[PDB]
Protein backbone atom coordinates (compact mmCIF):
# COMPACT_ATOMS: atom_id res chain seq x y z
CA UNK A 1 0.00 0.00 0.00
CA UNK A 2 1.07 3.52 -0.60
CA UNK A 3 -0.44 7.42 -0.42
CA UNK A 4 -1.67 8.43 -3.93
CA UNK A 5 -2.52 11.83 -3.59
CA UNK A 6 -4.51 14.54 -1.96
CA UNK A 7 -7.16 16.15 -3.62
CA UNK A 8 -8.14 19.81 -3.62
CA UNK A 9 -10.65 22.14 -5.08
CA UNK A 10 -9.38 25.42 -6.87
CA UNK A 11 -11.58 27.96 -8.74
CA UNK A 12 -8.84 29.06 -11.27
CA UNK A 13 -6.83 25.95 -12.28
CA UNK A 14 -4.62 28.53 -14.46
CA UNK A 15 -4.11 30.30 -11.49
CA UNK A 16 -3.40 27.29 -8.87
CA UNK A 17 -0.92 25.93 -11.63
CA UNK A 18 0.93 29.13 -11.99
CA UNK A 19 1.68 28.62 -8.33
CA UNK A 20 2.47 25.49 -8.06
CA UNK A 21 4.90 25.28 -10.98
CA UNK A 22 6.41 28.80 -11.13
CA UNK A 23 6.35 29.25 -7.08
CA UNK A 24 7.08 25.80 -5.54
CA UNK A 25 8.84 24.29 -8.86
CA UNK A 26 6.34 21.32 -9.24
CA UNK A 27 5.78 20.03 -12.72
CA UNK A 28 2.08 18.86 -14.64
CA UNK A 29 2.49 15.48 -14.31
CA UNK A 30 -0.95 14.92 -15.61
CA UNK A 31 -4.36 16.79 -16.40
CA UNK A 32 -7.51 15.62 -18.16
CA UNK A 33 -10.20 18.08 -19.40
CA UNK A 34 -14.08 16.55 -19.51
CA UNK A 35 -15.92 18.50 -21.58
CA UNK A 36 -18.80 15.66 -20.59
CA UNK A 37 -18.33 16.06 -17.12
CA UNK A 38 -17.32 20.16 -17.02
CA UNK A 39 -14.10 19.50 -14.98
CA UNK A 40 -10.84 19.10 -14.64
CA UNK A 41 -8.44 17.45 -12.94
CA UNK A 42 -4.42 18.25 -12.58
CA UNK A 43 -1.67 16.04 -11.26
CA UNK A 44 1.24 18.49 -10.13
CA UNK A 45 4.19 16.88 -8.38
CA UNK A 46 8.16 16.31 -8.16
CA UNK A 47 8.04 12.90 -9.34
CA UNK A 48 6.07 10.60 -11.15
CA UNK A 49 2.64 9.27 -9.88
CA UNK A 50 4.01 6.06 -9.64
CA UNK A 51 6.93 6.81 -7.85
CA UNK A 52 5.60 8.69 -5.29
CA UNK A 53 2.31 10.96 -3.91
CA UNK A 54 0.93 13.85 -5.59
CA UNK A 55 -1.35 16.92 -5.26
CA UNK A 56 -4.52 16.68 -7.62
CA UNK A 57 -6.37 20.53 -8.26
CA UNK A 58 -9.70 19.43 -9.61
CA UNK A 59 -11.86 22.31 -11.38
CA UNK A 60 -15.02 22.38 -11.46
CA UNK A 61 -15.86 24.18 -15.05
CA UNK A 62 -19.13 25.92 -13.30
CA UNK A 63 -17.89 27.01 -9.80
CA UNK A 64 -16.64 30.24 -9.34
CA UNK A 65 -15.64 29.59 -5.59
CA UNK A 66 -15.77 27.11 -2.80
CA UNK A 67 -15.71 27.74 1.10
CA UNK A 68 -12.47 27.11 3.27
CA UNK A 69 -13.04 25.86 6.66
CA UNK A 70 -10.89 25.12 9.88
CA UNK A 71 -10.58 20.96 9.07
CA UNK A 72 -8.35 20.88 6.32
CA UNK A 73 -5.06 21.50 7.51
CA UNK A 74 -2.08 21.98 5.12
CA UNK A 75 0.48 20.62 2.34
CA UNK A 76 3.85 20.35 3.87
CA UNK A 77 6.63 20.27 1.14
CA UNK A 78 10.64 19.89 2.08
CA UNK A 79 12.97 22.59 0.26
CA UNK A 80 16.39 23.27 0.12
CA UNK A 81 16.33 27.07 1.39
CA UNK A 82 13.51 27.77 2.66
CA UNK A 83 14.20 32.04 2.86
CA UNK A 84 14.81 31.87 -0.51
CA UNK A 85 11.51 29.68 -1.75
CA UNK A 86 9.39 32.40 0.07
CA UNK A 87 11.59 35.30 -1.63
CA UNK A 88 10.80 34.04 -4.55
CA UNK A 89 7.21 33.40 -4.06
CA UNK A 90 7.05 36.95 -3.09
CA UNK A 91 9.06 38.01 -6.74
CA UNK A 92 6.30 36.45 -8.07
CA UNK A 93 3.38 38.36 -5.89
CA UNK A 94 2.79 35.30 -4.04
CA UNK A 95 1.46 35.29 -0.18
CA UNK A 96 4.02 34.58 2.49
CA UNK A 97 1.67 34.42 5.30
CA UNK A 98 5.03 33.27 7.88
CA UNK A 99 8.64 33.84 6.95
CA UNK A 100 11.16 31.24 7.01
CA UNK A 101 12.60 30.95 11.12
CA UNK A 102 12.69 28.11 13.85
CA UNK A 103 9.51 27.83 14.76
CA UNK A 104 8.08 28.32 18.26
CA UNK A 105 10.38 25.43 20.13
CA UNK A 106 12.71 23.28 17.89
CA UNK A 107 15.05 23.82 15.72
CA UNK A 108 13.44 23.22 12.17
CA UNK A 109 13.49 25.65 9.86
CA UNK A 110 9.76 26.67 8.43
CA UNK A 111 7.58 29.00 6.33
CA UNK A 112 4.42 29.07 5.23
CA UNK A 113 2.27 29.98 1.88
CA UNK A 114 -0.90 30.47 0.85
CA UNK A 115 -1.81 29.48 -2.72
CA UNK A 116 -4.49 31.32 -4.78
CA UNK A 117 -7.11 29.62 -3.18
CA UNK A 118 -6.41 30.24 0.11
CA UNK A 119 -4.68 26.73 0.81
CA UNK A 120 -1.54 26.91 3.25
CA UNK A 121 1.58 25.37 2.11
CA UNK A 122 4.06 24.69 4.60
CA UNK A 123 7.88 24.67 4.14
CA UNK A 124 10.60 22.40 6.23
CA UNK A 125 14.16 23.23 5.38
CA UNK A 126 16.09 20.01 3.90
CA UNK A 127 17.85 19.29 7.77
CA UNK A 128 14.68 18.99 9.58
CA UNK B 1 12.29 19.29 -3.43
CA UNK B 2 9.44 16.17 -2.22
CA UNK B 3 6.26 16.12 -1.30
CA UNK B 4 6.20 15.56 2.66
CA UNK B 5 2.75 15.20 4.37
CA UNK B 6 -0.95 16.65 4.01
CA UNK B 7 -2.66 17.42 7.01
CA UNK B 8 -5.95 17.35 8.74
CA UNK B 9 -6.85 18.06 12.17
CA UNK B 10 -8.59 15.54 13.94
CA UNK B 11 -11.54 15.73 17.25
CA UNK B 12 -10.45 12.88 18.78
CA UNK B 13 -6.84 11.92 18.43
CA UNK B 14 -7.43 7.88 19.42
CA UNK B 15 -10.57 7.90 17.04
CA UNK B 16 -8.72 9.05 14.28
CA UNK B 17 -5.70 6.50 14.43
CA UNK B 18 -7.94 3.60 15.36
CA UNK B 19 -9.08 4.18 11.81
CA UNK B 20 -5.90 4.84 9.76
CA UNK B 21 -4.07 1.84 11.81
CA UNK B 22 -7.17 -0.64 11.72
CA UNK B 23 -9.22 0.10 8.58
CA UNK B 24 -6.23 1.04 6.40
CA UNK B 25 -3.43 -0.92 7.76
CA UNK B 26 -1.30 2.27 8.41
CA UNK B 27 1.83 2.36 10.68
CA UNK B 28 1.99 4.75 13.34
CA UNK B 29 5.07 6.42 12.48
CA UNK B 30 5.87 9.26 14.93
CA UNK B 31 3.25 11.10 17.66
CA UNK B 32 4.70 14.20 19.56
CA UNK B 33 2.58 15.70 22.90
CA UNK B 34 3.15 19.83 22.27
CA UNK B 35 2.16 20.81 25.73
CA UNK B 36 3.23 24.55 25.33
CA UNK B 37 0.60 24.79 21.68
CA UNK B 38 -1.35 22.33 23.12
CA UNK B 39 -1.27 20.43 20.54
CA UNK B 40 -0.39 16.13 20.00
CA UNK B 41 0.90 15.50 16.24
CA UNK B 42 0.66 11.99 14.71
CA UNK B 43 2.02 10.73 11.32
CA UNK B 44 0.62 7.96 9.84
CA UNK B 45 1.74 5.97 6.72
CA UNK B 46 3.18 2.82 5.11
CA UNK B 47 6.66 4.27 4.35
CA UNK B 48 9.44 5.87 6.29
CA UNK B 49 9.07 9.68 6.25
CA UNK B 50 12.23 10.14 4.76
CA UNK B 51 11.03 7.98 1.32
CA UNK B 52 7.26 9.12 1.12
CA UNK B 53 4.59 11.56 1.98
CA UNK B 54 2.64 11.00 5.29
CA UNK B 55 -0.39 11.62 6.72
CA UNK B 56 -0.22 14.74 9.73
CA UNK B 57 -3.42 14.03 12.06
CA UNK B 58 -3.28 17.28 14.41
CA UNK B 59 -5.42 17.27 17.34
CA UNK B 60 -5.87 20.56 19.25
CA UNK B 61 -6.69 19.78 22.89
CA UNK B 62 -8.81 22.78 23.83
CA UNK B 63 -10.83 21.77 20.72
CA UNK B 64 -14.21 19.46 20.48
CA UNK B 65 -14.55 19.94 16.40
CA UNK B 66 -13.55 21.42 13.31
CA UNK B 67 -16.25 23.56 10.60
CA UNK B 68 -15.37 21.42 7.44
CA UNK B 69 -15.01 23.88 3.79
CA UNK B 70 -16.36 22.49 0.67
CA UNK B 71 -12.76 22.89 -0.76
CA UNK B 72 -10.59 19.98 0.58
CA UNK B 73 -11.37 16.84 -1.40
CA UNK B 74 -9.48 13.50 0.32
CA UNK B 75 -6.70 11.64 0.32
CA UNK B 76 -6.26 8.70 -2.12
CA UNK B 77 -4.69 5.30 -1.03
CA UNK B 78 -3.72 2.56 -3.64
CA UNK B 79 -4.61 -0.91 -1.96
CA UNK B 80 -4.24 -4.43 -2.95
CA UNK B 81 -7.81 -5.67 -2.99
CA UNK B 82 -10.61 -2.77 -2.70
CA UNK B 83 -12.97 -4.90 -1.72
CA UNK B 84 -11.58 -6.84 0.84
CA UNK B 85 -10.81 -3.23 2.67
CA UNK B 86 -14.38 -1.83 2.00
CA UNK B 87 -15.79 -4.93 3.60
CA UNK B 88 -13.02 -4.89 6.10
CA UNK B 89 -13.73 -1.18 7.04
CA UNK B 90 -17.85 -2.07 7.16
CA UNK B 91 -17.16 -4.46 9.71
CA UNK B 92 -15.52 -1.73 11.79
CA UNK B 93 -18.44 0.49 11.31
CA UNK B 94 -17.05 2.90 8.83
CA UNK B 95 -18.99 4.15 6.35
CA UNK B 96 -18.53 3.14 2.60
CA UNK B 97 -19.58 4.86 -0.02
CA UNK B 98 -19.04 4.00 -4.05
CA UNK B 99 -19.37 6.19 -7.09
CA UNK B 100 -20.09 4.65 -10.85
CA UNK B 101 -19.09 6.65 -13.97
CA UNK B 102 -16.70 8.98 -12.43
CA UNK B 103 -15.20 9.75 -16.59
CA UNK B 104 -11.54 10.30 -14.57
CA UNK B 105 -11.81 6.34 -13.30
CA UNK B 106 -12.84 4.75 -17.05
CA UNK B 107 -15.05 2.06 -15.84
CA UNK B 108 -13.81 1.81 -12.16
CA UNK B 109 -16.30 1.92 -9.58
CA UNK B 110 -14.50 3.85 -6.85
CA UNK B 111 -15.17 3.45 -3.20
CA UNK B 112 -14.44 6.17 -0.67
CA UNK B 113 -13.96 5.34 3.50
CA UNK B 114 -15.38 7.99 5.39
CA UNK B 115 -12.69 8.64 8.39
CA UNK B 116 -14.09 9.51 12.11
CA UNK B 117 -13.63 13.59 11.26
CA UNK B 118 -16.00 12.92 7.95
CA UNK B 119 -12.84 13.29 5.96
CA UNK B 120 -13.27 10.41 2.51
CA UNK B 121 -10.34 8.62 1.59
CA UNK B 122 -10.55 7.29 -2.06
CA UNK B 123 -9.62 3.66 -2.58
CA UNK B 124 -7.80 2.67 -5.77
CA UNK B 125 -6.98 -0.32 -6.64
CA UNK B 126 -3.41 -1.25 -7.35
CA UNK B 127 -3.20 -2.11 -11.08
CL1 LIG C 1 -13.84 28.53 -12.94
NI1 LIG D 1 2.75 19.83 8.82
ZN1 LIG E 1 -8.38 11.45 -6.24
ZN1 LIG F 1 -10.81 10.00 -8.01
Amino acid sequence: MRILHSMLRVADLEAALEFYTRALDMRLLRRRDYPEGRFTLAFVGYQDERAAAALELTHNWDRDGYTQGDGYGHLAIEVEDAAVTCARARALGYRVTREAGLMQHGRSVIAFLEDPDGYKVELIQKGT
